[PDB]
């Protein structure tokens, strides 16, 4: 089984007539991961281009590896596509996010064959997402490959699926593994040889059936458990098919073996011992690229959120790359993967719902990283949306006896409502402090659902306050500043993490990201609630609330160094650190020490002329710089 | 090659949660032509089931004659499906109006294949039609067949069209007509035998080639022209594809020997002759069953517009049956067919306006009768530009013996740029209906062919609606059958006089299924047709067209549904293609009238109960009034 | 040049600087960018390409050197003598008609250039210069009146000038080879030649095909020449409103008699589309005959003689 690239070099266009027949040379030249809405799509107005493009590429004998059959592979076509090969129709997917592949060997009948994919990200009341607060980035977004694979193979056309589905069950000290396999046009005579490997490659089971037999169980003794962050240990199993002596086609896939609960007081259990559920959420875009995302792109962003320590991510509001998926195993983090079922229940869309969710599981079950399985966001912003929500979770229970559903809530939707009742455990997306209220409402209304429904396990899975280069010495709900966002996390923190029954939270969100409708805060096109801006470049102050709680690499951040002239004699200076004792130093005199136990140092400081400022910990040290002004800074106010 | 028929009890579903893996046993039995709009979208409130309906039904391949192919053909699925094949996704196709056809033998695994159709009818901004004055009814309401073929066959695969196409060109009194051909997997050492019949089924051409040669011209001597009514005779060519001395597969078609011109100043010509385009528009549709439409329906329908006398019909507002095309080849009726372009430019429908231009013209090619291809209806009501600059090269590309066309709103200047990329243009004029007044459309059309005297000019619309209500003082807007006869006796007087417009087309032939409209006191139909939804009743505008369309003698008294009168002496028309009419009264003469407009206006004494007698030569019609103290409110819509 | 030159070459239009060596043979007349200066606008013949310029400062440049354009000069015109240069180039490029095709390209002004008074409200002027070979042996295509009547006494392959057409009373250059980036030339020239009054010769000897279906819907809101061993079955026949070919059976190489019958075989084969060189002329890379620099497919000698 060979893997071809075919990323390279594809002609694009937006304002074509019909299915070119011959190879197009006026058109514009991409190689994917490509969106069209990189640029229109992040910038304001809600009018990035929606709509039909096409895709033209040749697809050269010459260059194949010699094969019984070719599959064209899409990792992402955002959000329905079309596949012509010379001209003839061979595959229709509805679905931003998810793998699909296709059979391509009999259209393959001349030496140059036109490869034309049509990819269309328009208005409509049947594929999901239709209503969200994010820009449905259209394209080849992700990579595209070709499959070249022998006549009896594993399964490459069952929902985009690896062919292989791994289940361990923990027993004491050992572990069994079931492995199921899948086969296309398979012969009664060929065997299967299962194995599993190590963490550095080293065979510890193994197994045969003949091909008719298409489970098997696997031993592994004194297994090496999947714990999370403290040791993100994975296997590899591996299953040939075997024709005689030789193997004709071969899957693997990593995996990892733990147990885990949601207990509905002491929150994410994994393995036996409380692990608690601290963390964000990431939406797979990028400044300037879409959603056009590389691989360096989601190392970077895993980079970022391990550095701030977060235990958990939210992947909203689909499903995500198998990189990203993949290092989120590697990593030790724990997953709550969903569906773009968002919003707004459109009575049309029950088809792709359950379409998008056989997707998600049936591509993603391998992963340890994943332990929920989200159904809806926000759905209620009635009995029809009720029934659609009893056949996805009991469609799950159904493909999957190993993890739990979970829904993400709208902030008014009454706590009495029956479908709250309907997933295995519940989150809440809530906004007091940002969208009205006061940022001290939310420990109590979470304290208060759950002396209402003691039972059900409830976490938070959005919450947030937006954030851009605005600076302030009065921080308030809705001036945008730097400060405010920093209060307003330090606030959610110290409620949040001190309440061990909030099964997983969720900052919304780790970066500002791409939302072409939200014309706000002084740039357009953006949700700015992030911890760390759009482009990776700058990690604002809340990031490092963050840091100080839940990292364990010593460090001392000041905070507000954007906020330079200052208008008072005597201004605020806050550290953080996860360090016990800061000092701080002022043109080199010291303003004092402080022992903050929530991490976070609150220095009063005077303000003359132009000061440095140094803040030690330890043997850690961080710098800024204030001056003193007479008036206020019309630069750092959005009004 | 056999066609099998493949109609027969699908299991049906409103609810499209997943593709079942067994044949279902708790869903609806329906029966092939199907739609699930038939009585939600025929009765108001815009509210018909619109969304993603499941078809299943099981493919035995016991039941199946030996082949090496077999390919589902599916006539008409409104409007976007997907087909499965013991669950794996075969085909997809938008267009709500053409034939699709997809191989499925390499999913014939079992000896019991579940095939299952989803078929969706949903809003979006890429499939038309989005915006129009009709229902779209959902469903599989054309046939569904399986089509059993030979290895080597002839072409099933492209854009669902014959696999035959003929062109005649004609000069002198001979004809010459080419035949091409389309092939799937045929080898070199086969053949191509090519024919062609008289009406009485006599060999006229024969000629042989190899497989590789696909083009044929064969030459009819003393060819019988296809001459509209007068003389619709239609040749038929078949092609066989032999294997040594075996044919092992056969296409044919109809076809007719005709030229014609549209000539801006002398209007339609047909084989060198003046021949005058006076007819209707006709909707796939009817009153019960949604456009689930069978063949004796089709056969109905054309039997009431040749009754009336029509020559042309408007088969708006998208593509028909193969069927109803074929009646109009077989009757001399000239059609303009086209796509459901219409209301409202949507930019990401580019790609739908092709695929459906290129299924109409690929698969109504042959069909004689079919003289004009329209590219849109009141699209207006620069993207738009391109869009049909691209539509018409792509069919003057395709079809080198047909003219382009379009229907313009009402209100559109006639300057617009659009207006001067098709070959020939008509409007949709409402005047006398929505607003306005009759007198106005002969100067409006007078105007343009002032304007542009080069344009050929049609009415591709007009119309007024009427309902069993009645009056003696006929206004616009009361919706009675007597407003409606007088609208369209004037619109004749005007229109019929002028002969250079090339076209025109009453709006409509029949009621017709319109889920929006709530007015007239029977909400879901437009009612403007000549005749009822049910084909039923022939309104009086029937008759004032057929007296001068039609060459069966007939009188026909107007107003028999207005019984009760109120006034002393009360007005009775006649509509007769007679020179003269004499009407009596309970037996005595109320006058004797000559009308070269076919019009017969008389005046009569209404007294007690009286029967009224039309007399033209040796034809009669009769009716029956009454004399009344008040109106009859049951006459009255308010 | 900032001020009027001293110690050029006079000429006085109409004049082509390929006059003598267009005409000889060897494929070898200078092309490039010349200058005329004069102190003191309307331009009739300015072949290829041209630059006018007024009192130092550019004011219209001009692709296409067989067709009329104007540009408004009333607000450089700031002195009392004011120096009028236009640069003029026939050079070879990827972009201007014609570019390959058996005709010397004799560079220069050699039609007439005239000034306009107009009353501020006008006819207009300014939309695209709206209302046989033309050379001759010795001063290339700087013909004068007397030069056409004696000629009068098929307008290949671009414009001829407007008092010709004139004598006929009482196609653009879009020639040989398809040129991908020369789309904008045959559109200019062709909304050119068709407002102050042919779409392709010998083409093909899908990006042809759209820039002949851009063309063909311009026009209408048509013609073309085919070159001989041209595909009948070729797609772009199909796009104007009629044909006509071009043979040579009988020259180069075969037989004379080929032709009737070759022209019947269309006939039959598309009965709906209706189915050289009166003088010598110019063609510098002709070097066959004897006689190097003419084309010599002429009834009349090159002098007319
Ligand atoms: C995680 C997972 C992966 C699966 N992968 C495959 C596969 O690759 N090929 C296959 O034929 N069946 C596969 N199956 C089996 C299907 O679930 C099975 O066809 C089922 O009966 C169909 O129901 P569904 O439409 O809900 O998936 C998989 C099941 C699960 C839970
Ligand atoms: C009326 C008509 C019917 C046609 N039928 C076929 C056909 O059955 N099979 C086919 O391969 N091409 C058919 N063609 C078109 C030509 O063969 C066509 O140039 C080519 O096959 C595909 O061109 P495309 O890129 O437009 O699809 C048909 C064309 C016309 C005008
Ligand atoms: C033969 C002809 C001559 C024209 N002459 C002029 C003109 O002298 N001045 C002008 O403003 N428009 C003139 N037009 C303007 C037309 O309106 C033009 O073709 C079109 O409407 C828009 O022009 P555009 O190319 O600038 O978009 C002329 C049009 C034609 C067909
Ligand atoms: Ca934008
Ligand atoms: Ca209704
Ligand atoms: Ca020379």
């Amino acid at each position: 089984r060979e893997v071809i690239n075919f990323n390279t070099k594809w002609a694009f266009t937006k304002e074509a007539t019909e299915v070119p027949k011959e190879m197009p040379e006026k058109w514009y030249w991409v190689t994917l991961p490509h969106s069209w809405n990189e640029i229109d799509g992040q910038d304001g107005g809600n009018d990035y281009y929606r709509g039909t493009c096409y895709y033209a590429k040749q697809l050269k004998k010459s260059e194949l590896p010699e094969a019984d059959c070719y599959y064209l592979e899409l990792r992402g076509a955002n959000a329905s596509a079309d596949v012509y090969v010379n001209g003839k129709a061979v595959a229709h997917h509805d679905g931003g996010y998810s793998t699909w592949r296709v059979d391509i060997t009999k259209e393959l009948t001349e030496e140059e064959n036109l490869i034309v994919i049509a990819v269309e990200n328009g208005v409509n009341d049947r594929v999901y997402p239709q209503n969200a607060d994010f820009t449905f980035y259209g394209g080849l977004y992700r990579d595209v490959n070709i499959i070249a694979v022998n006549k009896s193979h594993f399964d490459l056309d069952y929902y985009g699926g690896p062919g292989i589905k791994v289940t361990p069950e923990i027993k004491g000290a050992d572990a069994s593994v079931e492995v199921e396999v899948f086969l296309t046009n398979a012969a009664a005579d060929q065997k299967l040889v299962y194995t599993v490997k190590d963490a550095e490659g080293k065979e510890v089971a193994k197994t045969e059936t003949a091909a008719g037999e298409t489970k098997a169980v696997l031993s592994i003794p004194a297994v090496h458990l999947w714990n999370g962050k403290k040791d993100p240990y994975l296997y590899t199993a591996e299953v040939a098919l075997v024709s005689g002596e030789e193997a004709v086609d071969a899957v693997s896939t990593r995996f990892g073996c733990r147990t885990f609960e949601i207990d509905p007081e002491r929150g994410f259990i994994l393995n036996g011992e409380e692990y608690p559920l601290r963390g964000v959420s990431r939406h797979q875009d990028r400044w300037g690229i879409g959603n056009a995302l590389l691989p360096e792109h989601h190392r970077e962003d895993i980079d970022l959120i391990c550095e701030l320590g977060a235990t958990t991510i939210r992947l909203a509001h689909y499903q995500h790359d198998q990189y990203f998926y993949d290092l989120c195993d590697e990593r030790g983090l724990v997953i709550w993967a969903e569906i773009p079922y968002i919003s707004s229940h459109m009575p049309n869309g029950r088809e792709n719902t359950i379409s998008q969710m056989k997707e998600l599981v049936v591509q993603n079950y391998n992963h340890p990283s994943i332990v929920v399985w989200g159904l809806s966001n926000e759905i209620t912003m009635d009995e029809d949306l009720l029934e659609n929500h009893r056949i996805l979770n009991d469609m799950v229970h159904e493909m999957d006896h190993t993890r739990l559903t979970t829904i993400a809530v709208v902030s008014m939707c009454d706590i009495h409502d029956p479908y709250i009742q309907i997933p295995d455990v519940i989150s809440y997306n809530h906004y007091f402090g940002w969208y009205g209220g006061d940022v001290s409402m939310n420990g109590p209304w979470m304290d208060n659902f759950h002396k209402e429904f003691p039972n059900i396990p409830l976490g938070m899975s959005e919450y947030g306050c937006e954030a851009l280069n605005w600076h302030t010495s009065d921080p308030k709900q809705g001036d945008y500043t730097e400060e405010y966002q920093a209060y307003y996390h330090e606030e959610m923190i110290k409620q949040l993490f001190t309440r061990k029954y909030i099964w997983a939270t969720h900052v919304w969100n780790m970066f500002d990201f791409g939302a072409d409708a939200r014309n706000e805060g002084g740039e357009n096109g953006q949700n700015h609630k992030g911890l760390v801006t759009f482009d990776r470049k700058y990690k604002k102050d809340s990031f490092y609330a963050y840091k100080a709680w839940l990292s364990d690499e010593p460090f001392v951040h000041l905070c507000g160094k954007r906020y330079v002239d200052r208008v008072e004699d005597t201004t605020k200076v806050t550290v953080y650190s996860n360090l016990p004792e800061v000092e701080l130093f002022v043109n080199g005199k010291s303003a004092g020490k402080l022992q903050a136990e929530d991490h976070f140092f609150h220095f009063e400081v005077p303000n003359v002329g132009e000061s440095t400022l140094v803040a030690v910990a330890g043997e850690y040290k961080d710098e800024s710089h204030i001056r003193k002004v007479d008036t206020f800074n019309e630069e750092y106010s959005l009004k």
